[PDB]
């Protein structure tokens, strides 16, 4: 089986930086997407920053902020994805450029399980827009893939654009998303690395 | 001449009294949509997003009567100048809503009279701040030139983006979200839009 893997909410635990930043940026990402005007992910997360840092009167918090975003920490059963890599194929899709992707895996020890690195980037869209998820499954002649995400919107995004999804519910909804029941629900990577020993 | 498209929910309604996860997650979905291609009519997305958030806090019993409250939004006291406004401006709204229930909470709060016409997203199967929407308004009425009137920062970003003018109302002494154009004109409710006009005119 073949796993595309959600980066920041997924891999990476954004709670160490301001809420109000990573809402925003999210927010940004679909608003810019829906106008139609292509903006790189670190800009979008510059520009993010320097205003809600204006928003509270931080402005003198700035690198100190970007410096936590730098330094996102992976959840811990993340060192799942060596086992996980071992038994399926590992690939991470993200709205983040192919740089910087790398780079917090790297931080993290986790980029050596990983067979490739796509990016929303590479398509000037971003997630959910299916342009991301089909860009993904033409690019390696998948059809089947799963799109992993702790991020309801993701998972209904590869859902609508034909991809099959698994929700890693890291804060323990019990409510289903709007949109739909993802194909397959675990609570981290451990529980994943176990379904897909039950499923292969 | 000056031609003016107000958008409705939070800038002529408030929706301060029903409950602001549900008003927030209720935009976020038409958001949502939009960038999947898909698309829900504004009733079912209101319907939809309302019962998740009542869910999730255990209050699913609470439905109808929180659904009845979005029914019966009420305007801003200062919705009043629409009056003075319409008589020296072509007035006309443009929403997220359907051209039907927009009608209907306009009929409710004594508004409906002011406007020349009502227009909504859901005629082009995509929601603010798709270029699509506010080019479909002018289009539709044959006009170049028009101000989108709304307190809602990414609606008047929306506008400048697909060539439209634009004015904040802004209600809660905020900015305007830096990743776009930024409006022609600010002002904090509609006494200060009509006094505007008045020097605009």
């Amino acid at each position: 089986i073949i796993l595309a893997f959600d980066i920041f909410g997924t891999v990476l635990d954004t709670s160490t930086v301001i809420q109000e930043f990573r809402n925003k940026q999210l927010e940004y990402t679909w608003l810019l997407t829906i106008m139609g005007k292509y903006v790189e992910f670190e800009e979008i997360t510059k520009i993010t920053l320097r205003y809600i840092l204006k928003v509270r009167g931080e402005e003198s918090k700035f690198d100190e902020e970007l410096n936590k975003w730098k330094n996102l920490k992976a959840y811990e059963d993340t060192k799942y994805l060596k086992e996980i890599s071992e038994i399926a194929e590992v690939y991470a899709l993200s709205n983040g450029s192919i740089n910087e992707v790398k780079q917090h895996l790297e931080r993290n020890g986790l980029l050596r399980y990983f067979k490739g690195i796509f990016s929303a980037e590479s398509v000037k869209e971003y997630k959910p827009s299916p342009k991301v998820y089909k860009y993904f499954l033409d690019s390696i002649g998948a059809k089947e893939a799963f799109l992993v995400s702790s991020n309801a919107f993701d998972v209904i995004g590869a859902k609508n654009a034909g991809m099959r999804s698994i929700f890693v519910n890291r804060k323990n909804t019990i409510v289903d998303p709007i949109g739909g029941k993802p194909d397959v629900i675990v609570n981290d990577f451990k529980e994943l690395y176990e379904w897909i020993l039950r499923y292969k």
